[PDB]
This record gives structure tokens, C-alpha cells and sequence, in this order.
């Protein structure tokens, strides 16, 4: 019934996500500029304060998403 | 019950949207292809006969949207 494959991207490190099909494009949104908030990939498997694991994609994301929630983007509230 | 965030986004100019839930990827597409429309953007703030405020961000994508109603792509007028 509901079920949207969301993939959190970059350099050698990228975490699966399941969401509801309605809600994917606001999911898609959040990841999509959020993947420009990283500086360019690095193949060297790390940057100085930037990801240096899966575990720092997902909580720079919830982080990402959990500021534009208390920021003033009205009517996607 | 139905709201779902539609942004026309170029270079340094934007434009965010209220769309029904339902009529969402419609007015993706529409988007989508329009935004290729457009030459690579400039960060100069203009381009000679490409979009110079966020007012023609909009007046070009009423005018892409409307010709393609007119044109002759079946099923989904």
C-alpha cells in the first residue's frame, strides 16, 4: 500500500529508507538540499567535520530536517 | 488533507507553490522538463533573454504549461 525507497547518498557511505508514499517527496526535498549542505565527496573515506560514518549521515539529516521544522517554513509545518 | 510544496528553483531566484496532493507530479513534470528550458544558470543574477527576476520564473512556466496544453499530447489535458 505505502512504501517509498528513500536513499541518503555520498562518497562510499549511504543508508535505505523506507517511507510512505505520501510523504516522499517531502522526504525527497529534505535529502535533496541536504546533500548539498556536504562539501564534495571525499574517496579518502573522510572529511574534517564532515560525514565520517553511516551513523553521521542519518544524524546530520535528523538535524537538517529538525531545524527546517522549528525555522519558519509555514504550510509544510 | 491536500498541500504538497512545488519550488521552481534557478541560480539565484525562487518561487515555492501550493499544489493538491493528488495533482503533484503533474505539476513536477511541468517543472521538471522547464527547468532544462533554461540555460545553465548564472550567478551574475542574468542571463540575454533568459530569466532576470523571479517574476519571469513564473510568466515562463505559465506560458510553458499553456502551450502544452494546446499541444497535441493526448490523456492528460
Amino acid at each position: 500500500q505505502s512504501l517509498r525507497p528513500l536513499v541518503l547518498t555520498h562518497g562510499s557511505l549511504e543508508f535505505s529508507f523506507l517511507v510512505p508514499t505520501s510523504l516522499h517527496f517531502q522526504a525527497a526535498q529534505l535529502k535533496d538540499s541536504f546533500l548539498a549542505t556536504l562539501p564534495q565527496p571525499t574517496e579518502e573515506l573522510a572529511q574534517d567535520d564532515e560525514p565520517s560514518s553511516v551513523v553521521e549521515l542519518v544524524a546530520r539529516y535528523i538535524a537538517f530536517v529538525a531545524h527546517e521544522v522549528d525555522e519558519g517554513d509555514e504550510d509544510a509545518h
